[PDB]
């Protein structure tokens, strides 16, 4: 009952939270056993940012160039190297609070919570979704950088991204642990429109399934719609092309609630048409589509 | 501008699962005690109306299963708070944080870490309605989950999850035991008072955009917290007070806009909504977050 956007636990990602300076730069940075994952543009130096070479800048830094802390205690930064836009610090102690892990790309549409740290200390943690365009409609700030995206799998943390950019849209880009842009973005403060957004259908199903799991019906109707249908009308909406595999992932939600997919897909329609008369669906005023079908099971279910 | 949750990782480490008989759900354990809702000492024969004092009194320290982990915290001791068990433990919880029990005002806020059967789940933010309910999310077992705030390193215990309101709303009390509302930990029929939007957290949003950059719906003119509420009434929004206008004060003298000259912001924003524009981002106008909260994401904390 009741539906929040909701969070995994930061608790296992904040015990890898620490902060990482170089030069006079300080964001934060993952330290997973005895490594230290960070935004390479931490190496950046000021008038670096417009065009830096990384594989240059980094060169001409070496382990003690980079002042890692954990807390208030400084690590002892033993190695280092470069993976795309990250920096792998290998540091002399090993983070006993180091979770069970798995470093994961995510995909477009796909959830996660994102501990928002300044200076290697956890400040709040949200839920997000990664938008279509790849980028992350977050609440980040200067200094946030470093700060880690992650899904929780019992007790399995899966880090799917880490902050880097901050597009002009006000919107947030990072990468995977693996140093990979989500987008078409790079390490540079060089002008990169944050790519045309859209809505993602699935989520908007999995949240209009989550409303009626609890209860709320209004927006049902008797009408259907082929697959076929709803898109155009749903891409006249900017909703996100909604595929058969898409619909195959509804299937559970669809059983529970014993609704068809494309009937809901039918109710979806309605409302992107009709509006939603001022009323409300699950509390929102507007169609929500940051809760995948799996956050809606997970969160309604049990 | 997202609703954040403040990191839930040291109430994480104070979610242990109690268990008495077949009832289980979350305990609080901090220090040598742990608490948890005194309804776990229940189940389907006494909920209707239990007579906690007297089932509690049938039940010895052996009745209670608390557990961390692996681990069996051996309960050496039972009291029964208010709605609350106290039940005290031979081992005192090793990552207790710095911790306060502080009682929740209606309209402020703070983070939920959901847990069931004593494992943290997912952690939000809520607002304490001013209807004294919250717009949470739980499902069966998840009681005894709490909700708190984060004073720098102290963490503000301020909400143990009991009812569900057939609103679909909770129904909590503090970490003292009493209830937040009318309400009680028993089945009976009671019903949660309708609610109203908390103009006092409105205003810290708008104010919020304002420091953002979204000023889009100031304007020239004031009101007098008198004729605020005279609109606010209509869209039933909780009559602006001067406690509540001193509470915003700083974001007020941040920005230099004056409460009721934000409130004579917000009253053109009711009257003629916010016609296809957002403020910060938004299309509804956000009361979860406090002057306080409005502060910590703008002036990172
Ligand atoms: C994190 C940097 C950090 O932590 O530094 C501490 C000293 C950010 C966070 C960014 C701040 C506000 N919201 C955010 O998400 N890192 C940056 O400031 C980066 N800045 C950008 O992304 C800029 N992007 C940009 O110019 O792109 C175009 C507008 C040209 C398309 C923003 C601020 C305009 C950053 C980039 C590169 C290196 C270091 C930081
Ligand atoms: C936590 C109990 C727990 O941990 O039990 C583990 C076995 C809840 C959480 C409740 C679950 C779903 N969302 C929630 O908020 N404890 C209860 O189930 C309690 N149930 C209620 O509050 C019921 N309220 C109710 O009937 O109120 C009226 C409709 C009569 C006004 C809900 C479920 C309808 C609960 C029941 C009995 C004693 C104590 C708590």
């Amino acid at each position: 009952s009741g539906f929040r956007k909701m969070a995994f636990p930061s608790g296992k990602v904040e015990g890898c939270m620490v902060q990482v300076t170089c030069g006079t730069t300080t964001l934060n940075g993952l330290w997973l056993d005895d490594t230290v994952y960070c935004p390479r543009h931490v190496i950046c130096t000021a008038e670096d940012m417009l065009n830096p070479n990384y594989e240059d800048l980094l060169i001409r830094k070496s382990n003690h160039s980079f002042l890692v802390q954990a807390g208030n205690v400084q690590l002892r930064v033993i190695g280092h190297s470069m993976q795309n836009c990250l920096l792998r610090l290998k540091v002399d102690t090993s983070n006993p609070k180091t979770p069970k892990y798995k470093f994961v790309r995510i995909q477009p549409g796909q959830t996660f919570s994102v501990l928002a740290c300044y200076n290697g200390s956890p400040s709040g943690v949200y839920q997000c979704a990664m938008r279509p365009n790849h980028t992350i409609k977050g609440s980040f700030l200067n200094g946030s950088c470093g700060s880690v995206g992650f899904n929780i799998d019992y007790d399995c943390v899966s880090f799917c991204y880490m902050h880097h950019m901050e597009l002009p849209t006000g919107v947030h880009a990072g990468t995977d642990l693996e140093g990979k842009f989500y987008g078409p973005f790079v390490d540079r403060q060089t002008a990169q429109a944050a790519g045309t957004d859209t809505t993602i259908t699935l989520n908007v199903l999995a949240w209009l399934y989550a409303a009626v799991i609890n209860g709320d019906r209004w927006f049902l109707n008797r009408f259907t719609t082929t697959l076929n249908d709803f898109n155009l009308v749903a891409m006249k909406y900017n909703y996100e092309p909604l595929t058969q595999d898409h619909v195959d992932i509804l299937g559970p939600l669809s059983a529970q609630t014993g609704i068809a997919v494309l009937d809901m897909c039918a109710a979806l329609k309605e409302l992107l048409q009709n509006g939603m008369n001022g009323r409300t669906i699950l509390g929102s005023t507007i169609l929500e589509d940051e809760f995948t079908p799996f956050d809606v099971v997970r969160q309604c279910s049990g």
